[PDB]
């Protein structure tokens, strides 16, 4: 009888809300409560990136418009497509991949978080659109357009993705939410970053490094939380979801792979492009606790383009 | 043909990821154009919502201090008890609410206004965090989230709404979604009005008027949208939807009532703070496209509290 409990603490008896939505009625719901906070990491994420906050009219992107009039028809053609393609990928995780998350948080602030991420990679595809105003005529922005929809290698990708998302398994949800920042933009963020390098947009590339802020900070915590939940699994699913996590990057490799030959071979970047891919492939298993797979020949960035990226 | 058509147009031929995710595969997905915007309302609600970007952090409650002391212990737990209260109506509003609206959208723009909705009722919840962190002590906090999910009263209000969001009834998640800014805080937003009328806690009331600043286009956004889609259904289905919009508000002014008379009734706020409740719950009615059947009698407030409202 020593270790009676007489007082139960409201936390362990109630629920958030959004596991009373999808999960359990049988308790009340509890309050978020900001001022015990269950994990300390998630006060450090929500801090930056709310601080971290910024709008695409942040940039003054008409300064491009001499550098931009020096490329060819061809060259701003493939920068409108590329650029229409990463704006592809940030609608699909704005609006289904981090609202997803949300439900399968393990804290109440990671909930915020998510739903902080979903308005700021919202605000990564609104960017492209106010690049597109600045910079392209009407017939470019609606060719693009009509480019990403019927570009079946582009399409493959978040085909690939999407189920995960709309599926009740939260691990594999997880990892496609970690490998969206982490690595399926990298080999469109090239090209500005290759531009860049030779003095071209560089206003552009101010932008690309903005949403670059965010995306770094997405992978790594989708990653933190993703080794939070395979820790609890038996060394068996442990195993198990680690060839999960191979198996889907080893797929997702190839589709980008065959995209990036066709949108770059016409210009000589797709290899330099492919190569800035797969090191940003290492960062992502990196970000989940395991190791790259890749050789350093295979990752290789030119100096110029990495002093671009890590600026 | 006098109108020759070479092509068709992407957007026709195209569905929206979230649309590809929930209810059609039947065609590719496309990027969201925010160059050819189908609807100017939404681009500015856009811009006014991410222009009045703010975080609890800029105003300084601090200076609340003096004035906190001055009111005695059984106002001080009122104040915390109403706050925790609006805490969980936001967290409700921010993990299920906006985000359950994204996949019902009319618009490529209003599934991004509807993150950025989930992402700022985080932070309207977060603050509430940020003036209990400044002036209240460990144990108030806590005490406030026990009573919170011991309150029947007060659950009553989130239990009846969040079924409309979890379920397949796009136009009642809608109303429901416009009834938390619209309807359901204001019994606890009367508080602070009535304190910063006779000169207690003015920085806290300029936090809730940032709250505000949100919450009424929230409203107005969520009606505008419920407006649009009624409008499209036969006069006998808008009629039943008129008639599910007064029932489900009648019930929920019943359950405001009670949990106001069990708040308010022992400082004698009760009756003021439901008439406050009321004037509000006849411009969630008119943000509908409906008349308000509420009396003059039933809606009056004092002139001071208006004049800290419309600040
Ligand atoms: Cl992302
Ligand atoms: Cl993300
Ligand atoms: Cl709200
Ligand atoms: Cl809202
Ligand atoms: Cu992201
Ligand atoms: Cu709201």
């Amino acid at each position: 009888s020593n270790i009676l409990e007489m007082t139960k603490n409201y936390y362990d008896r109630s629920v958030s809300p959004v596991e009373y939505a999808y999960f359990d009625q049988s308790q009340n719901m509890r309050a978020i409560n900001w001022n015990k906070i269950v994990d300390e990491k998630d006060l450090e994420v929500w801090n930056r990136v709310t601080q971290n906050f910024w709008l695409p009219e942040n940039i003054p992107v008409s300064n491009d418009l001499p550098s931009w009039n020096e490329l060819d028809d061809d060259w701003q053609q493939l920068i409108t497509r590329t650029f229409t393609g990463l704006t592809l990928l940030d609608t699909v995780q704005s609006s289904i991949g981090d609202v997803a998350q949300i439900k399968n948080s393990l804290t109440e602030q990671e909930q915020v978080i998510y739903a902080n991420f979903a308005f700021m990679v919202g605000v990564h595809a609104r960017s492209y659109g106010t690049i597109f105003s600045t910079l392209c005529t009407s017939e470019q922005i609606e060719e693009a357009h009509e480019w990403v929809v019927d570009n079946e290698a582009l399409q493959a990708r978040p085909k690939a993705l999407i189920p995960f998302y709309t599926a009740d398994d939260p691990l594999k949800s997880k990892i496609a939410a970690a490998l969206m920042p982490g690595f399926l933009l990298y080999g469109g963020f090239y090209l500005p970053f290759y531009l860049s390098a030779r003095g071209k947009l560089p206003n552009t590339s101010d932008i690309i490094r903005l949403i670059l802020r965010d995306k770094v900070i997405h992978n790594f915590y989708s990653g933190y939380k993703y080794q939070l939940k395979v820790a609890k699994l038996s060394p068996e699913k442990q195993a198990e979801m680690k060839q999960f996590v191979f198996d889907l990057l080893d797929k997702m490799i190839g589709l980008e792979k065959t995209y990036l030959h066709q949108l770059y071979d016409g210009f000589g970047l797709a290899d330099e492009a492919i190569r800035f891919s797969l090191y940003n492939a290492g960062k992502f298993l990196q970000n989940l606790g395991y190791e790259s797979p890749f050789t350093k020949e295979e990752t290789r960035i030119a100096p110029e383009v990495f002093a671009q990226l890590s600026a």
